[PDB]
């Protein structure tokens, strides 16, 4: 089965510098028939649902900043956010939809340095 | 886009008694040249990743609980927990991985009735 490790897995960061979370699957996640990586980046605040950010590892939500990008072939995977601002603070995932489980990463905690 | 409206928001129930949840889909989740519901429900807990719990409305992931039991077709779908036991104490989503976003319902709030 697909297992997910995420680094790291709590960052603090000043306002507007860049932030940068790894994905590694355990196996590959793209699919050859394909060539799309069945990944996906979920964005999860305190005491709501998880959003989906990103799938296919780079398609971008409607809805989604500019500031939000997703890149990574194979095993893996990176999100960055070229600007942290006050609404970007909360925990990601990655999540493989490739095979059951669809496994979430254990999450990065990403916080406002102060 | 498929939206997940669950019920309840909150449940408090007694020990050992049982709990159920709806998921309704706004559109269907069968799909058709397969038979099977991308329907999926998640249990989360405080500080933790969502762990699947079933797929496919009904199947049980390994390892998981005998007490929990998926039904349903089309847009209308159930999680039972026969007995709430206090490892049970969670969140809840349905979540529906029929086609982008793959939305999550609200999360129904389980805790014990005191």
């Amino acid at each position: 089965d697909i297992v997910m490790t995420q680094s790291p897995d709590s960052l603090a960061v000043s306002l507007g510098e860049r932030a940068t979370i790894n994905c590694k699957s355990s196996q590959s996640v793209l699919y050859s028939s394909n060539s799309k990586n069945y990944l996906a980046w979920y964005q999860q605040k305190p005491g709501q649902p998880p959003k989906l950010l990103i799938y296919w590892a780079s398609t971008r939500e409607s809805g989604v900043p500019d500031r939000f990008s997703g890149s990574g072939s194979g095993t893996d995977f990176t999100l960055t956010i070229s600007s942290l601002q006050a609404e970007d603070v909360a925990v990601y995932y990655c999540q493989q939809y490739y095979s059951t489980p669809y496994s979430f990463g254990q999450g990065t905690k990403l916080e406002i340095k102060r």
